């Protein structure tokens, strides 16, 4: 939905940026990116650090394209920003 998508906070350069329900707004690096001085910039990432980048919710993982893949194991929630962040599901 557009419900949520962020409408008052500034969002940086490669970066994703997610509107909670509850007005709450989070902006996170997209994957390939690190956060630095208030800014997401190149980097190398690896599962270990940060999770890869994926979010809290998800798992991370190496696939065959040497890439990294964030999915949302929960059933009825859905990756986000290629699983930057993970929908919510209902209970």
């Amino acid at each position: 939905s557009s419900a949520h998508k962020c409408i008052d906070t500034n969002v940086p350069e490669n970066a994703a940026c997610y509107r909670y329900l509850d007005g709450t707004e989070e902006w996170r690096c997209l994957l390939g990116f690190k956060e630095v001085g208030g800014k997401c910039v190149p980097a190398s990432i690896t599962c270990e650090e940060n999770n890869g980048g994926c979010a809290p919710e998800a798992e991370c993982t190496m696939d065959d394209k040497k890439e990294v893949e964030c999915k949302c194991t929960k059933e009825g929630s859905e990756p986000l920003f290629e699983g930057v962040f993970c929908s919510s599901s209902s209970g």
